[PDB]
C-alpha cells in the first residue's frame, strides 16, 4: 500500500468519509419527519459510498494500467464507480429541496450519468488526442448541469419557503465552484496532460471529494429546510 | 477509424443521433408545461446517449474480439450499453403516454432489462451453439414486452383522451415494426449465423436505431398529447 | 458442463427458478387490482433474474478465476450480478407491503447496494487477508439491513391492516434467518476460508436461494395483503 505515493491522501479520504458517514448516521437516528428522512438517507448514504470505493483505492483494487503515451499510466478507475452514484444522489438533495418537477429531475440525473459515463471512457481510452475528445462531451454534460441548476432551479426556489431559498442558494453556490474544479483537475493530471503527478492530483481530489460531500452534507442537514413546515 | 468498411455507417448513425439530440433540445426550451417536459426529458436523453455510444463505436472503443467458430470475430458490444438505458426510455414514453400503473411498468422495465441483459451475454458467449440459447430467452422477453404493448396498453389508450388514443397507437405500431427486426438482424449477422456481412448489419442497425430514436421522437414531441389538457 | 461437480445444483437451480418463474407469471394473469399487480411484477422478476444467472452459470459464462492463495480459485462473479437486483425488489416486496416511506426504503435499497457491491470486490480480491475486509462491511450493511426490518418496519406493520401485518411478520422472519446464512456460507466456503468444497457451498446457496425467492415468494402471493382492501 505505502509502495505509492499517494496513499496518504487515500488513507486521509478513506477515514474522513468514514468519519462523515458515522457523523451523519448517529445524528439521523433521532429523525422522525419523512422529509427529513429522505435529505438524511440521500445525504448519509453519499459518504458511505465514497468510503468504500477510497477503500478500494487505498488497497489497490480500483486501480489498473492504462497505455498511451507510450507509458502504462495508472488510472483509479474506482472514482467513477463513486461518481457514477454519489452524483445523482447530490444533485436529488438539490432538486428534493426546491421541489422539481420530474422532469427537471430526470433530465439532471441523465445528463450526469452522460457526464460521469463518458468521463469514464476518457479515462480508459488508449488513444491520447481522444480522450479530451470525451472530455469536452463530459464538460458539455456538466456544463448544461449547472445551466439547469442556475436557470431552472433559482427562481423555483425563491418561490418556496424562505430558508429552503436561502439554503439551496448556498448549496447551489457550493456545488457550482467545487464542481467545476473536477475538470481541470484531471486535464491538468495524470488522466489528461500530465503536468500535475498524480499525488498532488490526489491530493486535490481528496479536498474536493471531502467538501462536495461532508463539507455539502454539513451544511444540509443542520439546516431547518430538511423538515416540513409542522408546528 | 477508416480502417473498417462499416466505419461510414458508425460515423453516419454520430452525426444523425447528435443532430438528433440538438433539435429536442432547442425544440423544448419553449416548454414550461410539466407533463410536456417529463417527455422532451425522457426523448432528448436517448439519441444523446445513442450518440455517445455510435461515437465509442467510430472511435473504436465500443468494439471488442469474440473468439468463436475458430475465428477472433468483432463484436461490438457498445450497443447494449446504448439500449440497456435507451429501450427504458422508450418504453417510459410510451407508458406515461397511457398513465400506465406502476406494476406494469415495473413489469416492462424489467422484461427489457432481461432481453437487454441477456442479448450481450449471448454477444459474448464463446461457445457458438449457447449464443442461440440467449438469443431464444432474450427474445421471450421481447415478446413478452410486445403482448403487453398490445393486450395491456391498447386498451388503456382507448379509455384516455383521443389525441393520447391516436399517438399511443401510432408509435406502439412504429415501435413493435421497428424493435421485431433487432433479432433478425443479429440472428442472420455476424453475432448470430454470420450470413450478412458486418457493414451491411451495421448499416441495418443505424437505419433501424435512427427510425426508432429520433423518427419515434420526431412523432411524439409533435403531438399534443405530451401536454396536459389546459385551456 | 458435467466437467464440474456442483453442476447438478447449478442445474437443478435453473430448473427451480424457471419452474417457480412460470408458476407466478401464470397466477398472476388474472389479476388486475394496482396493488396486486405491483408484488406480482416485483416477485415474478425475482426468479426470471435468478433463472438467468444460474443458467449463466450452469453454461461456465458466470465463472472466473481468481488467484489467492498461491491458487487459480474458481469464483462463480454471476451470484453477485443477480443478488444485485434480486435482493433489492426482495426488499421493496417487503417494503410496499408496510407502506414505507422513501426515505427508508431508500436508504435499505441504499445498503443493500452496498452490501452486494462489497461482496463482489471481496469475491475478486487477490489479496487474501483483504477479502474478509470487504466481508466485513458487506456484513455491517447486512446488519443495518436487518435493524431496520425489525426496529423500523415492524413498528410499522401494527398500524396496518391485520392481514398486512401478519403477512409482514412472517416474511421478515424469513428473510432475517434465509440471509444471515449467506455470510456464513461465503466465509467457510470456497470464497473465504475455503473449509467446505464449492459443491456443497453450491448445493447450500441453491437451496437458500430457492427459498428466499420462490418460497418467499409462494408466502407472498398467496396472501390477501397484496390486494387493496375493496368490496
Ligand atoms: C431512515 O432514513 C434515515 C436513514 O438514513 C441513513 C441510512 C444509511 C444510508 C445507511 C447506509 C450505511 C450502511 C450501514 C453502510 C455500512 C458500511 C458503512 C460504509 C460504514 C463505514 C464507516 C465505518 C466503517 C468507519
Ligand atoms: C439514464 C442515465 C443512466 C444514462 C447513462 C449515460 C451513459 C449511457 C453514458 C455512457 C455509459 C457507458 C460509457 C458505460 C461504459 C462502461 C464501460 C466503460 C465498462 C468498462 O468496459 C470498457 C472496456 C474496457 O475499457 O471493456 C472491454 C470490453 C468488454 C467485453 C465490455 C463488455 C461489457 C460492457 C461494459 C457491458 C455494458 C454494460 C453497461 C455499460 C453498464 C453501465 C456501467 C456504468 C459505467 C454506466
Ligand atoms: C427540463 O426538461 C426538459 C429538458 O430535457 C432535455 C435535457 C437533455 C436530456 C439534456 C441531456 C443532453 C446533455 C446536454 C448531453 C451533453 C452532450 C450531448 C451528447 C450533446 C451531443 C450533441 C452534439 C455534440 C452534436
Ligand atoms: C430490473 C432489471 C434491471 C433486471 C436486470 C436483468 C438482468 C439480470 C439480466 C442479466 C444482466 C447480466 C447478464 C449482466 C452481465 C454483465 C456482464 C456481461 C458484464 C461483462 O462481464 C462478462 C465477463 C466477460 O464476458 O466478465 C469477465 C468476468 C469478470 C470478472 C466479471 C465480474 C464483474 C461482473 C460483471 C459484475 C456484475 C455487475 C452487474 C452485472 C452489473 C449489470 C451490468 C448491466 C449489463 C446489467
Ligand atoms: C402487469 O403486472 C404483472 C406482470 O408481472 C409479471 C411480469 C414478469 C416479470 C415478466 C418477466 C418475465 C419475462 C417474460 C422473462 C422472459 C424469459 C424468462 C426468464 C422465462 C424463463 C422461464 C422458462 C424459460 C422456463
Ligand atoms: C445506490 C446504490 C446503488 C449504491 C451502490 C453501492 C456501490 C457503490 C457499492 C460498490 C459498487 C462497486 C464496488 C462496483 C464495482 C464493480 C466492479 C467489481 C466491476 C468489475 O471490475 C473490477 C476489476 C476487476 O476485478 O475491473 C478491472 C478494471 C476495469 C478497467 C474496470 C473499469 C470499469 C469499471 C467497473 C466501471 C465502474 C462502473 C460501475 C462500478 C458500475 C456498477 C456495477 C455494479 C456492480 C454496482
Ligand atoms: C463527490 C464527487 C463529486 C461531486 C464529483 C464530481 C465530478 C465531476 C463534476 C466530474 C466532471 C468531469 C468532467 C466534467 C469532464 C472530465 C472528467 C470528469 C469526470 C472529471
Ligand atoms: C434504440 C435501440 C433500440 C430500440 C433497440 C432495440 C433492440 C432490441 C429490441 C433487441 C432485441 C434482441 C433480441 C430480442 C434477441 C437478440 C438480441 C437482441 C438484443 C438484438
Ligand atoms: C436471492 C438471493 C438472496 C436473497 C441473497 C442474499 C445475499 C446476501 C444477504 C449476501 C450477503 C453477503 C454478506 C453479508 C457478506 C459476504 C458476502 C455476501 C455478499 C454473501
Ligand atoms: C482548480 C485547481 C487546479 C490548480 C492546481 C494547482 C496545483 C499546484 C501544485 C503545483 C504543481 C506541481 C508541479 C510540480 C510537480
Ligand atoms: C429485417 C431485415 C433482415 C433482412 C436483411 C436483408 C439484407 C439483404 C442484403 C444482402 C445480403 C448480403 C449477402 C451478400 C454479402
Ligand atoms: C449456515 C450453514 C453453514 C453450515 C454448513 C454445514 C455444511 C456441512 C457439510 C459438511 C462439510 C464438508 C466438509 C468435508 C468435505
Ligand atoms: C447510472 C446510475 C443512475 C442511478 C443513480 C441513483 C440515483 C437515482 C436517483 C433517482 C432520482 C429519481 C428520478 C425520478
Ligand atoms: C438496468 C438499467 C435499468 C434502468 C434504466 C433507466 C430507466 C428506468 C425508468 C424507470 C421507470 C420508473 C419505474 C417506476
Ligand atoms: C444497483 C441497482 C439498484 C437498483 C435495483 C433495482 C431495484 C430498485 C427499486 C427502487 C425502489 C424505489 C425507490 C424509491
Ligand atoms: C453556462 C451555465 C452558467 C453557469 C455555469 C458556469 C460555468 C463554469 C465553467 C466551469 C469550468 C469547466 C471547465
Ligand atoms: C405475441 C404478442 C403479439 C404481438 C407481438 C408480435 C410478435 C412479432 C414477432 C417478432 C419476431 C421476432 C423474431
Ligand atoms: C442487529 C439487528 C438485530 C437483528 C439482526 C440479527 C443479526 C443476525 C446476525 C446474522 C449473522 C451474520 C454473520
Ligand atoms: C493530443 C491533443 C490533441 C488535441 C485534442 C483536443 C480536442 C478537444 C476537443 C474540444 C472540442
Ligand atoms: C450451432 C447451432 C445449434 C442450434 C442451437 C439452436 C438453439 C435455439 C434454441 C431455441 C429453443
Ligand atoms: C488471513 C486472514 C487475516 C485476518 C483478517 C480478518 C479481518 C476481519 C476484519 C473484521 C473487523
Ligand atoms: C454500521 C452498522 C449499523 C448497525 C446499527 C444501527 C445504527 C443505528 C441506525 C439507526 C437508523
Ligand atoms: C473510523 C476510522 C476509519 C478509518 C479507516 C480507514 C483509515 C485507513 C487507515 C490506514
Ligand atoms: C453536429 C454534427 C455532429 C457530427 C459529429 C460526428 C460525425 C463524425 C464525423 C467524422
Ligand atoms: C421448464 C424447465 C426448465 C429447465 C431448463 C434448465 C434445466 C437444465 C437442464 C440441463
Ligand atoms: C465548502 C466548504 C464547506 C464547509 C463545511 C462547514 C460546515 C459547518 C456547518
Ligand atoms: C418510422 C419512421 C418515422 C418517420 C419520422 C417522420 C417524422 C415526421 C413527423
Ligand atoms: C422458507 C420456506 C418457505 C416455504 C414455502 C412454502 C410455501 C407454501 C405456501
Ligand atoms: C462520530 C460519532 C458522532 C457522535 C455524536 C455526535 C452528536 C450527534
Ligand atoms: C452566499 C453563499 C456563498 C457560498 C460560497 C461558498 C464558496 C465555496
Ligand atoms: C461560479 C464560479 C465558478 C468558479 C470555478 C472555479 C474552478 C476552480
Ligand atoms: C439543430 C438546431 C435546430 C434549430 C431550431 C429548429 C426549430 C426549433
Ligand atoms: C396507423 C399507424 C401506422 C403506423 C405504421 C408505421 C410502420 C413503420
Ligand atoms: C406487427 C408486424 C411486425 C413486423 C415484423 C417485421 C420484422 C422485420
Ligand atoms: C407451471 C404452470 C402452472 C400451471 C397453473 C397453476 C395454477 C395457476
Ligand atoms: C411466525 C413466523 C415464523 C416463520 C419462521 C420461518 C423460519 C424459516
Ligand atoms: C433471527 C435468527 C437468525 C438465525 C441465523 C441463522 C444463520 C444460519
Amino acid at each position: 500500500i505505502t509502495g505509492r505515493p499517494e496513499w496518504i491522501w487515500l488513507a486521509l479520504g478513506t477515514a474522513l468519509m468514514g468519519l462523515g458517514t458515522l457523523y451523519f448516521l448517529v445524528k439521523g437516528m433521532g429523525v422522525s419527519d419523512p422529509d427529513a428522512k429522505k435529505f438524511y438517507a440521500i445525504t448519509t448514504l453519499v459518504p458511505a459510498i465514497a468510503f468504500t470505493m477510497y477503500l478500494s483505492m487505498l488497497l489497490g483494487y480500483g486501480l489498473t494500467m492504462v497505455p498511451f503515451g507510450g507509458e502504462q499510466n495508472p488510472i483509479y478507475w474506482a472514482r467513477y464507480a463513486d461518481w457514477l452514484f454519489t452524483t445523482p444522489l447530490l444533485l436529488l438533495d438539490l432538486a428534493l429541496l426546491v421541489d422539481a418537477d420530474q422532469g427537471t429531475i430526470l433530465a439532471l440525473v441523465g445528463a450526469d450519468g452522460i457526464m460521469i459515463g463518458t468521463g469514464l471512457v476518457g479515462a480508459l481510452t488508449k488513444v491520447y488526442s481522444y480522450r479530451f475528445v470525451w472530455w469536452a462531451i463530459s464538460t458539455a454534460a456538466m456544463l448544461y448541469i449547472l445551466y439547469v441548476l442556475f436557470f431552472g432551479f433559482t427562481s423555483k426556489a425563491e418561490s418556496m419557503r424562505p430558508e429552503v431559498a436561502s439554503t439551496f442558494k448556498v448549496l447551489r453556490n457550493v456545488t457550482v465552484v467545487l464542481w467545476s474544479a473536477y475538470p481541470v483537475v484531471w486535464l491538468i493530471g495524470s488522466e489528461g496532460a500530465g503536468i500535475v503527478p498524480l499525488n498532488i492530483e490526489t491530493l486535490l481530489f481528496m479536498v474536493l471529494d471531502v467538501s462536495a460531500k461532508v463539507g455539502f452534507g454539513l451544511i444540509l442537514l443542520r439546516s431547518r429546510a430538511i423538515f416540513g413546515e409542522a408546528e
